[PDB]
């Protein structure tokens, strides 16, 4: 009755609500022993277990995904409830939830999720010790990258033609690329894969480069940082695009090499280039050279969410 599109990706939760309202927020939380309930702390077990989510998750013990699209996995429980509280959608309200998973592990993850998810009546606990109830009838699913081409193509920004689309995303941990064919929307299972490399790698070496050069140690959320701009660190102003920008390159480099490789000559069927995900804010541009005149670039209002809003549309379309 009421439909949500839902992402949980490795690094942000997505939620594509009423109207087409969105949301997102770290996929990062954290158990909490306060008696208390700015910061909501919320409980899916009517307070036995509490924790807080997103932006505030702070300390030791922060727990996050171990990949996409892992919807079934203990990690992904919390950010699902806290999506849904986000969402503010209130009542026990019946929702069909839209969401997708890489390719690879489809089926596997799409059975878990189901198992884990559906015909479920999920009661969360939050502020002032409020209750927001959610029957979960229906969640319907599409491989990650074709809820993004399924959006683009709804959008008018894509066109169903002979020749592939390929959706890059660049995450933190991985890339994940999937072949559609443009006919009839399909993935090309011979021609999608995830490459085991993504942003955090370019952190980590922005990371160790300055260790070597200062001796300091820099947490991780501020190295990412260091990425685009300079900061500052014990009183000392590290990184920024002079330094990243070389280590950026080789990211987008070894990226190329490995589509490259895996599409051999099927690149010549290649009509459309597609980046997505937050990696594709830094180097997007540089996928152009796979095949000249075929960049995709999405707005910038839409990068982040691309697939969350084709998940949505699938499942109203359910």
């Amino acid at each position: 009755m009421v439909v949500v599109g839902l992402d949980v990706g490795y690094g942000d939760t997505k939620v594509i609500g009423v109207d087409g309202k969105r949301i997102i927020f770290p996929s990062r939380w954290a158990v909490t022993e306060t008696e208390s309930w700015k910061i909501p702390v919320l409980s899916t077990d009517g307070g036995q277990t509490k924790f807080i989510y997103g932006k505030y998750a702070s300390g030791n013990n922060i727990r996050v995904p171990q990949g996409d699209g892992r919807l079934a996995s203990k990690e992904a429980f919390p950010l699902i409830a806290a999506a849904l509280w986000e969402s503010g959608i209130h009542n026990p309200v019946d929702l069909v939830i839209g969401s997708g998973t890489p390719l690879g592990t489809f089926d596997l993850e799409v059975k878990a999720a189901k198992e884990a998810l559906e015909n479920k009546v999920l009661t969360v606990t939050g502020p002032e010790g409020e209750v927001r109830q959610f029957n979960i009838t229906r969640l319907i699913m599409r491989p990650q990258g074709v809820g993004a081409a399924l959006y683009l193509l709804n959008q008018g920004i894509i066109e169903q033609q002979p020749g592939y689309g390929v959706v890059i995303d660049v995450g933190s941990r991985t890339t994940d690329v999937l072949t559609i064919n443009l006919m009839d929307m399909e993935p090309v299972v011979e021609l999608s894969f995830s490459l085991q490399i993504g942003v955090g790698d370019a952190i980590s070496a922005l990371s160790r480069k300055i260790a070597k050069e200062t001796g300091f140690v820099v947490p991780f959320d501020l190295a990412q940082e260091a990425l685009s701009h300079p900061v500052m660190f014990r009183q000392k102003q590290v990184g920024g695009p002079e330094v990243s920008g070389p280590i950026l390159e080789d990211l987008a480099n070894r990226i190329i090499e490995n589509i490259r490789l895996n599409l051999r000559g099927e690149v010549d069927r290649v009509t459309s280039l597609i980046p997505v995900g937050g990696g594709s804010n830094l180097i997007g541009d540089r996928f152009e050279e796979i095949a000249p005149g075929t960049l995709v670039k999405i707005k910038p209002e839409d990068l982040q969410f691309a697939n969350a809003l084709g998940y949505r549309d699938a499942a109203e379309r359910s």
